[PDB]
């Protein structure tokens, strides 16, 4: 559905030779959607530009702020003021013009997550902070089977290959992962498995929390960007080879 | 010491509270230099940026090809065809103005490596592809005592949570980190202590390699910028280390 450019193919060629064609074909044919383009959320916007997913939507109505510029790749002196989600459109279509971007500049509320995840997306990144919205949007994605990846707490950590995916069930050292299993319990009835999983995979960290609200820095909350899409990719690429 | 405004204060009090305050002044007050502004080194220049380092200087004479778009952070359209050095400088400059970012355009190679190295760097990353000048970065640095971390292939690999640091003997699944073992070994008789070790801190991965579909090996900005953050998360660490042991 996306015919493959000789211009995609020079952009992207490096993909190809990693992933094989017709992964090359699978991004881009596929979209996918993240939610949150903030210190984790950012880095998996252009980590999903630059590995050729021919479409990508971005849910967030937060600006540019300078305290961002610590963790979050749109935060440049220029794009200060300007909305998030807009700013890294603008960027992915830097990266690669064929991309089709759409920004949705609102939040995903427990009301409205039924009419924006319903659109029929490859796969969803969660990168929300705010508990209430980001249970709601597990339940949801988990309830209609929507492929999701979820991202546990990048703060207050600074060793990056201690980033890891696991069922949410399975998370340690993580309170938002774990205020997250409470509250999917509590008001969805999420709950778990035989096996003691929830079925809902999520990207966390086995170091123990840094106290000084917490600092962040770059070289982490990206690779939990990064540690999502790789997830996803290889999740989509799993399914596609077995029909 | 680099006076810490209240702008970098603004940018940068997120680092001060993960590392501590005295790491704040620690970053402003350090100079790291860059080797090779690629699928690696562009990240580690990215990383550095955003943690406060206030001065970074970016060695590369290459220029941003739409091929780069896979896995570096300064190719984007309208920088195709630039100097990729100048491109990350100007863009350094647009995360933190008060840092101080010199360009080298030009390759290390044994010839310059000494002119080079002898500014006094706190640290050097070395991110660069080309194994014969390679060995010589890596041998300079470490014979001068020059904290250095260097980093194997980043290429024909699809897993982040693999990537680790070892000593640079230890290494696994890495064409290019054997071949810069034979050349440290061949060109600058630099060889295994009597412990394994060739005292060279290099960033790798467990991960099999994957080799070429569809003509070397591909990569992914997932995996070759993680190559990078995790130098400079060791950079950083090294440098906090020796700074309170001091
Ligand atoms: N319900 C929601 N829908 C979509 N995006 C959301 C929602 N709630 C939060 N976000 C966004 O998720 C991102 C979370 O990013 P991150 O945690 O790094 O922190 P931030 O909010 O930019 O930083 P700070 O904690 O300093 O405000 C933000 O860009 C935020 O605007
Ligand atoms: N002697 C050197 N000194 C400084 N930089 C170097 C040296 N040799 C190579 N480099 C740089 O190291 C970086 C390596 O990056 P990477 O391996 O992603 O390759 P690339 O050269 O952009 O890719 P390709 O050439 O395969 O398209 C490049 O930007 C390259 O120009």
């Amino acid at each position: 559905s996306v015919v493959i450019s000789d211009a995609w193919r020079q952009r992207f060629g490096g993909t190809a030779r990693l992933y094989g064609e017709k992964a090359l074909q699978l991004f881009a044919d596929a979209h996918i959607c993240v939610v949150g383009i903030g210190g984790v959320g950012s880095w998996a916007a252009e980590a999903l530009a630059r590995t050729g997913i021919g479409a990508i939507t971005l849910i967030d109505m937060d600006d540019v702020c300078v305290t961002n510029t610590n963790r979050q790749i749109h935060a440049l002196r220029d794009n200060v003021g300007l909305a998030k989600a807009e700013v890294m459109a603008e960027r992915i279509r830097q990266i690669n013009p064929e991309c089709r971007v759409t920004v949705v500049d609102d939040f995903v509320t427990p009301d409205n997550v039924a009419q924006y995840m319903s659109v029929g997306y490859s796969y969803v990144i969660d990168a929300i902070d705010s508990v209430r919205p980001k249970a709601a949007l597990i339940a949801y994605c988990r309830r209609n089977k929507i492929p999701l990846v979820t991202t546990g707490g990048a703060g207050g950590q600074i060793d990056p290959t201690q980033i890891q995916v696991t069922d949410l069930a399975k998370t340690i050292q993580d309170p938002l992962a774990a205020k997250l299993r409470e509250r999917l319990k509590s008001d969805f009835g999420v709950v778990k498995n035989s096996k003691g999983k929830l079925g809902v995979d999520c990207v966390f960290s086995t170091e123990a929390l840094v106290y000084p609200g917490f600092g962040a820095a770059t070289m982490v909350t990206a690779t939990f960007g990064f540690v999502a899409v790789s997830h996803a990719l290889k999740k989509m690429m799993a399914k596609a080879a077995r029909q």
